[PDB]
This record gives structure tokens, sequence and C-alpha cells, in this order.
């Protein structure tokens, strides 16, 4: 009964779920907490074609699983795969924006304010994981992991927050989607931020549904 459980555990149940549910709008990542079936309903979005794609996914062979890994596995994987990732996609990506919207800012599907909002991401997701990694991470790793609430619900509430960012890049961007006459610069950088966006959905869902419930509980 995939209707009935939570998006989270859906998308570390079974791979590429992550871009399905990517596909339908759906936050597994912050909204993890949320059932199919009401995530679908408010989207008037067919529920039994999606809960046929997600057998067609599941059938294909497992991936990683993160769910029953040891923490501190879990984290130097998201140090390593996400955050110093991060680090390098956004500069690349606010210069890349500041060169499209000056080139273009002419036409009027330029996607304007985006600098801007890449710009905020940036700062804001470097301050937040230099918290993670200064204290939060540590702490889970030298055993102290259901004394975390304090910093994992300012987490989370920053989470949201990154999460509102990526929603107005992509309604900036028309979706992620290029204009007709867009060039390569401009093609190339909305494929950075498709990946940036892929890569920020996984992170925030890793610790969300996996990382935080977790440390929390005691493991
Ligand atoms: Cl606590
Ligand atoms: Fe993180
Ligand atoms: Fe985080
Ligand atoms: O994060």
């Amino acid at each position: 009964a995939y209707r009935d459980q939570p998006l989270g555990e859906l998308a570390l149940s079974i791979p590429r779920a992550s871009a399905l549910f990517r596909k339908y709008d759906m936050d597994y990542a912050a909204g993890g907490k949320q059932t199919l079936a009401r995530a679908a309903a408010r989207k008037e979005l067919d529920v039994e074609v999606i809960e046929a794609e997600l057998a067609k996914l599941a059938e294909q062979p497992i991936e990683k699983d993160w769910r029953s890994a040891p923490l501190a596995e879990i984290i130097d994987h998201i140090i390593v795969r996400y955050h110093d990732r991060h680090r390098e996609q956004l500069p690349e990506l606010i210069l890349q924006a500041t060169k499209v919207e000056r080139v273009h800012a002419d036409k009027p599907s330029v996607p304007k304010g985006l600098t801007k909002y890449l710009t905020m991401l940036h700062e804001e997701l470097s301050s937040h994981m230099m918290k993670e990694e200064q204290i939060l991470f540590p702490m889970i790793k030298q055993g102290m992991g259901s004394q975390a609430m304090g910093p994992i619900s300012v987490m989370e509430s920053e989470h949201d927050e990154a999460g509102e960012l990526l929603e107005v890049i992509k309604h900036t961007t028309n979706n992620v989607t290029p204009p007709p006459e867009a060039c390569t610069t401009w093609k190339a950088m909305y494929n950075g931020i498709n990946e940036l966006i892929d890569d920020l959905m996984d992170h925030i869902s890793l610790e969300n549904n996996v990382l935080f419930p977790r440390a929390l509980a005691g493991e």
C-alpha cells in the first residue's frame, strides 16, 4: 500500500523515486512525513498511476540503503557527497547567473532575481552547514544524539527556509526550463541548478528522514 506510506520512507525504500517525486513537485525532503495520498490529493494528481510507476522502479535493483547505516557513516557521506559539493556548485552558479542576467537583461524570459536568490541560498547554506559540521554532527558521533532536539529543530526550520528559496528559484526559471533563445551558458546553468536541487533534496531527506530521527532515538 504505497499511498498510505510517508513520502520520506518511499524515497529511501525505492530507487529513482526521488526523481519521480521531483517530477510531481512532491517534497519528500522537508515534507517527508506526509503520505503519498495526501500529497497527490493536494496536487489533483492520479494516485493509482503513481503507485504503478513506483512498482516499475521498485522491482529494479537496490542501491545503498541508508536507513540502517551507521550514523557516523551517514554523517561522513553527507559532508563529502553533499556539503563539499554545494560549496563548489553554488559559487559557479552565482557567476553564471550574473552573466545570464546581464547579457540577456533585454529579454522577457531572463530569470530576474536569480543571482540574488542563489546568493542568499549560498550564504544561508554555508552558515547552516558549518553549524552541522562544528556542533551537531560531532555531538551525534560522540553519542549525544538523544540530546540534540534543540539543534535538530533549528536545522529543520532552516531546511524549510532553503525549500522556500528553491521554490523561488524554480519560479524565476520557469521551473528550470530554458526558453528557446537560451544559449550554452544559460542551458548549462539550468542543468547545474537541477543538479543542485536534486542533491539538496536528497541531502535534506537524508537528514530529516534518517539521521535526525535515528539520532534522537539514541542510535
Ligand atoms: Cl533533546
Ligand atoms: Fe547538511
Ligand atoms: Fe542540514
Ligand atoms: O544541511
